């Protein structure tokens, strides 16, 4: 019963992506839980609240992007530890246009850790190296 | 929480181990399948067990030189009872070719799972200094 | 302890103050005879609210611009208890000229002394980046 | 204000003991619980002996080597009569590997606890040049 | 080998496919596993036929400039009669921003199977020029 | 019975870059065919014979060599097409000691296309991006 | 020798189309299968009329700008009585976007074959300053 | 066509005389009056066998070098039956100051003309990368 | 000593009429014969007066920008009763041409002799920043 | 007797540079005032005590070193502040033989005022600006 | 008349300059024999033929320029050679104004050969190293 | 005109009195009041046998490094039957420290005069490369 | 000496009119075979007033902007009681393009010269930034 | 004039004294007040002979390595009977480091003064390079 549910968890990531992608905050903040944290390049090395921080990037940039984009998860790993708490790793590979409107790709690392919580999944820490992107 | 405890001491017994160059501690304390990012895989995720293997053989086993880790404020996320999950700054001192006490930076994402009662590694993210 | 819990409660008054302007709740908050080390300083110690006091007058009108400030793990020592001293790292998101998000950090010790059961800010020291 | 001449003293003691290399001395003066931002420390808050006892044990390439510290201007705050606030430039006088005179600033902030008869130096905060 | 010109024919409306932005004629030609090695793709193994629809859909299709690709003396292994790889090194004309004709060079490795008559593109390696 | 006949592939290559490694030459002839072809950095852009072109590098480094280097294959990708031919693609890191004894990685990009040729398989072309060691 | 100021006239008609962009006397005076090493082609030889064709249809923002051409003491060997060859140090006079005066040197070696009745152009190899 | 093959055949002979230092057959091969374009010659036409003679008679001690030099993918073209025009890649590795292996790449032009029977080297243009 | 405050406020009255840009009420604080070193100087000494007018007259007049002028940690020699050595480090804080607050520091000797019985400026000494 | 006065001035600045030249600290003490300031680019930027950072260059530098070393003063000028009051600045150019043992040449400024105190004049204040001596 | 030659050939070279800086090409023409070559810095290291290339530089820059010039011949020396042929050679000095309009200058170094065919004087080589002009 | 060819042989003499150092040969060939412009005249016109003894004396006379020099389509102006004006490229091949082959280009202008019975050198100007 | 402050007197007029652009008075107190070391020259010594009447009628005469010019502490040596030479280090204040001021120093070295009754400017030298 | 070559050769002869050392020679062509403008001294006027002692005590005394020295063109302005100025580029010759001939450029300025009978160095202007 874990190919299927690697697929959930592979649904679930799927799903916050793209609400980054879109600036989408409110579905941001329901699929993660009120204190998650997070390693990323922007946060200079240090360990932050994931959704306050974040708040700032969607609130003034990934709102307003109307730019195309396009994500990939290439060959993600779950690792599943019981039923109610799973770890995908991957690359994350991201396409996009300049201001110039020439073609750009890049890359980063991400590690997301979910928790079923009352049924629902959510995203409890990450770990981004990289792109800032 | 007294959890929380719990998972700190078993993560630094997992970095005393990497810092003596314990190899056979350090896999008695990993998943066999266990997972990694860190600086020295170029961006790739590696095998934990195969990729570190070098760096055991030809870096941490002589002790010639030493070392001292912290961890600076580790933030703990519990997932159940059979489920960890520890992110932290990591601090090493160290000396260079010249003998000269240096300091790198790091931060480490590391998961934890119990299974039978030991806490199993399963998967780590490093980013930061290259060098470990 | 919410002995300790008072501390930092003061100083993040103090650290509200600054992102907005207030400079009325800042002096209260502060000894007239306070003393800084800071970047702006360019290594010296300053006293009193009279250096800080251009920075309020003059960037007050830029308020448009949105920015975010978050602590990060205050540390407090306790001598006695007319006395204490809190240690953090602060993060500062803002905006720059092209409208880009951009993170700045720095490192800030403030100490403060108990006068007549009013916490006085009565000492700071900044390094890192200077306040956008 | 005899009592802020005990501080400067005290303080030039413990600075002292760093350019000897005591670090028993070092441990007396200091609190076992300190924290310190140093440059050294890569802008985190530090545990205070355990990474300082790094640098005391392996600067041995140096004892043979000339330096003079002087403190310049020190600022002192009071708070009651157990727990003081020393604020000073420091500048280092030393020589190099080639033999020629060189010069280092730091500013330093330093706070003081007065714990049964001795001061007892609980938290520190340097920028500018690293002590290594 | 007159099967030697079979590949080299298929292989150039692949590559007319890509000059005209003709996402349909491209994908019919390909395996639908078809795995790819390309510098867009930053070091990493990809899916030919979901990371190439970014490019389709944003660069190829209008056509508002000339472009000319040239197979340059191509390299042709049979394996069987099943299997070809054949290798080239491909020259491509084009406008710059400025409207200027510029060349660019790439190397490309391409594998096809042959399944029930038809020739089908399995796997691409390209280095050199970035973009495409 | 692709499982087991891609593991066959897997093997071949794999001693394949263990020749590469120890400098062996010899066995390197052996499993190429005598007219392979090779894209590779070293070879500046160019589509060269793969076993005169690399024999300067075998008799001059890699025979020589003593320093300890360890080779992973990431994720190998195993194109089978028909019973006579296949495509393998991976990531090779390589990781090694510099003069100052110092650890560092190297990535490259490698495709290599086997055929057989009289129950054995030969290598007939391969091509390397990235990293030239 | 005056079959060698026949090469001289012929040689300069076809750098006069270059010039002026006639490319319907280019392909006149050129051997459909010439081949050429030239800076635009990037190290490699390219066949001739389809590579230059790209050049004449899009450099259509320069044909208002005086260029003067200058084949600095060419050397002809004559290899019987239908073919020579002619090598020569071409520099070019131009004006740039700014309107100040330029001048680009480059080597060229150009074969030719009498066919028919008139000269064929049948291979080429410029070095130094490309073309456009 | 073998007629064709005569001319790589004469052309490859005359690339392993430089390789080995062997002026004697290089003299033979080349008219006496043969022309080049070539890196070492700083963009000038150089007439007869008298500029190339430097790098034989100085370049001929550190034969200890071992270099490898490998042609690519030949292109001729005939004029008649006295005249021949052959244009190629070569390729040459060889190892630096370090013992360290290197490559180089340049384009190379080569002229030939029937005199008594015997191809005679009349001209040679070579853009690129000067011989190591 | 009341004598040092007495020259601790004529020279902030000279500094104040320095960034208010009244040439006539520095004047008349200033020995027509003072002499002055100065970045601005280019390393020689000048007579104040002459050389100050023109940075009076065509800078600091028009001046309708917020300075803010610190005199840090004073050192005042009194030799006597009519003479007086002050030592200071100078901060000013300005606006730039960006509207952003910027600090500069210049460290500045100036001596004063009280004739008749008003104080007046002889000497200046400045390094530091070129001000202007 | 201001000219006898600027004469003295002159004189006793001599001395002392004599003394800074030679390394002779006991006679450099002896014409400083025990709380004598600094200005000095060694100094960076900051105020010092004139005879105790000073110490650590004569102790360690300039005693020890017999280079050839010749000091200009150039264009002395000399403010008189009543009868026990002085100041005198000039340029100082010092040539000097590197590590290569060629000749070479610094420009500094210096300002030093003097304070007469009983019979003797007292070096109390200095600002030097330009090459670090 | 060795003196009489001199100012003679002083003269006739001061002509040829007056019409370079006016961009007369026609005065040019009549003082240059047909077959004059030149060395200058426009031309890359190559000898030309002055007439041809420099035509380009009379229809296109010099003719059209009205800005203000002025050309110092510095220290001229003359070879006589005969009674038909003459060498000068001159560092010149060239006054100019840029596109700011700020007065800019340039050094160059002459050498002009003349030879007397009929009874005129004409231009046969140059020789200008230096500054482009 | 065998006139030209007199002009060219005693023009290749004295580069050779040139390459071998002989000072004696060149004073012979040379106008007493020779005159020269140089790159080692940094844009004088000097005396040219006083100004170049120095470089026979200490450099050229000692060299027993093989030189090779050409001279590239030289031009010759024949004024008369006493006077001529030779231009041409110069090329000089040497070994440098290292003792790899290198090339040097320069232009000059050399003008000679025959006096009595034998040319003499009366002007030169060199451009390009410093010689020495 | 008296003649010590005449040349003081004579070359401050000389600069004056330099400043204000005045080649008028430029030429009175010039020799008209007048020679000059100047960076403006490249290295080379120019005779006459030609080099500089470039400068005064496309720059110095037509500046409007405000300059102050400092002799400092001008040697002169006299030569009997015909020529004199004057040294010092010349300290010029100017505006640059943005309008800010800005300092440029440069060292100079006139030679003058007695004929009949006037003082004439026979050689200069500068050194420093054109 | 014969004054003019009476300038060239003692200049000449101060040149040579500059080349091979001689302080000695070179005090005696000098006024003790002499003056001089030249890079070594950063901009600045230096007075005497102490400060060019300096180097012919530390360099140019010991130096066996061949120097040659040129002077270009010279310009001599005659101011009566008793005082001379003269203007040249000076080329030098030397050898670096590594033994090579190598070229610097400078240009000299020196004015003398006819006191008694003897002719005396009294101020010189030398930029370039030291
Ligand atoms: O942290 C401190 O106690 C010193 C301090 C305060 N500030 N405040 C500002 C600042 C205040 C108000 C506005 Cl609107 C904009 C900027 C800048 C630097 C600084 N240093
Ligand atoms: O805290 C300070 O005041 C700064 C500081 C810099 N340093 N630098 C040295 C030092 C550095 C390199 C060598 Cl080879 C020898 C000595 C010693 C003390 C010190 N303190
Ligand atoms: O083959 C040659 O002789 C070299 C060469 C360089 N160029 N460069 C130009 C050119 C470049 C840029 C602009 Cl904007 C305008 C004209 C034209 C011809 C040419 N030939
Ligand atoms: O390719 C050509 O026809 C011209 C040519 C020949 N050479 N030969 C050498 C060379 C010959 C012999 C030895 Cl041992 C070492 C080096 C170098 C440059 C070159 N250009």
């Amino acid at each position: 019963p874990h190919m299927v549910r690697k697929q959930e968890i592979i649904k679930v990531n799927q799903q916050l992506i793209e609400a980054i992608s879109n600036g989408d905050f409110e579905s941001y903040t329901k699929m993660c839980d009120p204190g998650m944290t997070a390693f990323e390049p922007e946060a200079l090395g240090n360990l932050v609240e994931g959704l306050d921080f974040h708040r700032f990037y969607f609130e003034n940039l990934w709102s307003r992007n109307s730019k195309p984009v396009h994500n990939t998860m290439l060959n993600p790993h779950i690792h599943l530890m019981g039923d109610e708490s799973a770890c995908i790793a991957y690359i994350r590979i991201t396409q996009y246009l300049d201001a110039g409107g020439i073609p750009r790709t890049a890359q980063s690392e991400e590690t997301r850790v979910w928790h079923r919580r009352d049924g629902k999944w959510q995203h409890v820490h990450m770990h981004r190296s990289g792109a800032p992107s």
